DNA sequence: TCGACTAGTTAAGAAA
DNA sequence: ATTTCTTAACTAGTCG
C-alpha cells in the first residue's frame, strides 16, 4: 500500500512517509544524515547514494543533499536555491541544479 | 503526483494542479495569472498550451482557463463560475454550456 | 433558446 | 527577459 522509510538510530527506528520529508542532508556526525520533515528534523544512520536510488523523486541535487522533488515549492536557478513547502531551503550544485 | 512549473525569469514555482483555481491573462503581455487557493502567481505561459495539459483545464473564455476540479458552482444565466476558494470568473456564451 | 449585425477588444506568434 | 507590432479571432450587446 503506502510508501514509508525507516530511519534507524541505534535501537530506535522512526517510520516516516516519503512525502513527510522535504530533504536529507549530511550531518556533522560521520555516517549520519538529517531528514528534514515538515516541522522537525531527524538525525539517523544512512547514506545519500542509497536514498537517491530509492525513488525517482529523491534526487541528488548536491554532494551533501538529497531532495524530495514532491515537496519543492520553487527554484531560483540563478542563486541555485531550492525552496520547500514548509518554507525551508537547501542549495543545489552548479552541475545538478538544472536537472532537478 | 501532477504538478506544474510556473516560470518567472530564472525563478520557477512548482504548484499542484488542484492548488490552482484558474488561470487568467495578465495585463502584461505573454503572462498569465494562476489563481491559487490563497495567493495569485504571475508567470509566462499561454492559455492554449495549458488547456491542452489536462481534460480538467478547460478554456471557458478567451481570457480564462478554469480547473474543473475546483469549480464550486455555475450560474449559466449570468455565466459566472464560482470556485472553492470563493472567487469567480466569467465564461463566454459559446463555451459556458460545455464546462 | 437561437442566430446575426455591429463595434470594440485581445491571445499569442513573431520578432526584437 | 520583456516588449512592440500585428491581426485573426474573439467578446458582449442588441435586435429580432
Amino acid at each position: 500500500s503506502v510508501e514509508t522509510i525507516e530511519l534507524k538510530r541505534g535501537s530506535n527506528s522512526v517510520y516516516v512517509q516519503y512525502d513527510d520529508i522535504m530533504f536529507f542532508e549530511s550531518s556533522t556526525k560521520s555516517h549520519r544524515l538529517i531528514a528534514h520533515l515538515d516541522n522537525r528534523q531527524i538525525e539517523f544512520y544512512g547514506n545519500l547514494k542509497e536514498l537517491s536510488q530509492l525513488d525517482d523523486r529523491f534526487f541528488r541535487c548536491h554532494n551533501s543533499f538529497v531532495v524530495n522533488r514532491h515537496n519543492i515549492e520553487s527554484i531560483d536557478s540563478k542563486e541555485r536555491i531550492v525552496y520547500f513547502k514548509n518554507k525551508e531551503h537547501c542549495y543545489a550544485s552548479v552541475r545538478n541544479v538544472k536537472k532537478i
